[PDB]
């Protein structure tokens, strides 16, 4: 399972840690499935 958007972009989302977060729990599963691991 890979991510539709490339890793550019994915990057500044796994350094800010939302993709734990719940505020950004779909939106960062949806965009960043495989660099936030929730796939």
């Amino acid at each position: 399972c890979r991510d539709r958007i490339p890793q550019n972009v994915c990057e500044q989302m796994k350094k800010n840690g939302k993709c734990g977060d719940p505020r950004m729990s779909t939106i960062a599963e949806l965009q960043c499935p495989k660099t936030c691991g929730k796939c």
